[PDB]
């Protein structure tokens, strides 16, 4: 079988694109690119789309589980939050692509052990004032789930102990609940 069957992923994922157009509302600028649920289809999609290094400022990439929209209003997002990573212009050249791909691999590979059910998706923001990468979780009050994801994430990215990342509730964003 392995010689001809695609390798299924634990979850089905949806990749979203966002471009900032002042003529439209924020929700109207969200566009769904494609959905995938196999290892082969992910790499086909990833190799066909632009790297975030080469996106114009004001655009976003979002990878979310099928059934969860890239909105904080979503049922699985309103009571949750995100682990935030801030990038300067030097990091856009050095780390932007590596961190986003590692983020994608942490989602589709289910790298967070039992707490991978609390992951909702990931977002990279390409802005002129600085780039951001976030992993969204479903419940901000689950200290065990949120902090374990933060520890696994920070080690996966290779961040040194001198750097600290913060987790912010989406309700507050519209302060850091935890830091790791
Ligand atoms: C809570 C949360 C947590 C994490 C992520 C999100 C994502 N999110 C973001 N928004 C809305 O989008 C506004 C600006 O977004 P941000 O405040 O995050 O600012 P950014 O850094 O993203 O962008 P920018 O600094 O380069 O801004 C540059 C200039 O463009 C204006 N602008 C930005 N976009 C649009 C747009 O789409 N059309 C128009 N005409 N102008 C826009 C900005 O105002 C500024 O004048 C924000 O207030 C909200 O209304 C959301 N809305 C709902 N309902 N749900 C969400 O989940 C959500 C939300």
């Amino acid at each position: 079988p392995e010689h001809y069957i695609k390798h299924p992923l634990q979850n089905r994922w949806a990749l979203w694109f966002f471009k900032n157009d002042k003529s439209k509302t924020w929700q109207a600028n969200l566009r769904l690119i494609s959905k995938f649920d196999t290892v082969e289809d992910f790499w086909a999609l990833y190799n066909h789309i632009q790297l975030s290094s080469n996106l114009m400022p004001g655009c976003d990439y979002s990878l979310f589980k099928d059934g969860i929209e890239p909105m904080w209003e979503d049922e699985k997002n309103k009571r949750g939050g995100r682990w935030l990573i801030t990038l300067n212009k030097q990091q856009r050249r050095s780390d932007l692509d590596r961190f986003w791909l590692e983020t994608l691999l942490c989602l589709i590979g289910e790298s967070f052990d039992d707490y991978s059910d609390d992951v909702c998706g990931a977002v990279v923001n390409v802005r002129a004032k600085g780039d951001k990468i976030a992993i969204w979780t479903t419940e901000c009050e689950n200290r065990d789930a949120v902090t374990h994801i933060g520890r696994v994430y920070k080690e996966r990215l290779g961040l040194p102990p001198k750097i600290v990342i913060g987790y912010q509730s989406h309700a507050d964003t519209a302060k850091n609940r935890f830091v790791v």
